[PDB]
DNA sequence: ATTGAGGCTGGTCATGGCGCTCATAAATCTGGTATACTTACCCACATTGGGGCTGATTCTG
């Protein structure tokens, strides 16, 4: 069971980790329109990374 | 140099606005979820150090 969840946990994993490297361009395309705010970019694109 | 009274040393009785403590409550402060489709920004000097030659002593075919 312990190694048959762990292989669960990391396909899941590599799954979400390619969902998010392919939206990365989505991410810092809806960032770019904040950049005048009182925030850095490499922020605003971290930010939109974890939302 | 005594004994007859005033001024002044001891404590009575609460008294009264102040401050710390309890409790109520609406305003202020935090976390959370939205599903037509949106995918790569915008000057002049002096000195030391790194990299490319430049021979100049060692070895070679």
């Amino acid at each position: 069971i312990n190694r048959r969840m762990s292989i669960g946990e990391a396909k899941a994993r590599r799954a979400k980790k390619e969902m998010v490297e392919a939206n990365l361009r989505l991410v810092i395309s809806i960032a770019k329109k904040y950049t005048n705010r009182g925030l850095q970019f490499l922020d605003l694109i971290q930010e939109g990374n974890i939302g």
